[PDB]
């Protein structure tokens, strides 16, 4: 059967998107900033990819950015709770959308939510000490 | 160090979504159909998660389904071009939306695009 190979996000501006993800530890060569397509190889070989809007329009010419809630989220795990709070403050200070400030989630994790430059939700979390 | 642990999708109906993904090789127990949240482990330990709209609104009350083009796409790899065509045909026959029929993409892969039950774009591909 098939295997999940890539999770790809559509970006209005490659440089601005990669800039955000680099702050989250994704390894992306500076040069990628000017590319129409970029991809980073993650654990197990699965890749996270980025494709510019103009690039997406090659097969979906009528594509237009959506408005509203997220249908997709990428969750980043941190070594401890303080790291979560620190990264959230860093991203918010950098002008990114702080959706839900750090809090002790009822499911047992220090949790926080921000949105990337294109409206995708990005969760930051760390297991709460037991 | 920050590491991507999960990729998650918001679903209106868990059972319907899992039904579609089970047809794409994702191993998911039947009991997950009744859960408010589900996780499937992929390679490298990364997990794909499904959260019902209700689950999302429990901590994100203002969430509203988006309107407009897709913000993302999940791409599934097949062993050969024939299997891509076969899967596209199968899913379309099964009532799922066929977005773009199979073709030989400029990037060197047999490619086809369908939509899952929640309108998400799902790419099917194989090296030529
Ligand atoms: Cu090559």
């Amino acid at each position: 059967s098939a295997r999940i190979s890539l999770f790809a996000v559509v970006v209005e501006d490659m440089a601005k998107s990669l800039e955000f993800y680099r702050k989250l530890g994704v390894e992306i060569p500076a040069e990628a900033d000017s590319a129409p397509h970029t991809e980073a190889v993650l654990d197990g070989g699965i890749r996270l990819a980025w494709d510019t809007v103009e690039t997406v329009r090659s097969y979906d010419p009528e594509w237009q950015a959506p408005t509203g809630g997220h249908r997709f989220a990428i969750a980043f795990e941190f070594p401890d709770t303080a790291s979560v709070d620190k990264k959230y403050a860093e991203l918010v200070d950098a002008g990114y959308e702080g959706h839900l400030k750090p809090w002790n989630a009822v499911w047992g994790q220090r949790y926080a939510i921000v949105k990337d430059p294109d409206g995708n939700v990005v969760d930051l979390f760390a297991p709460l000490p037991l």
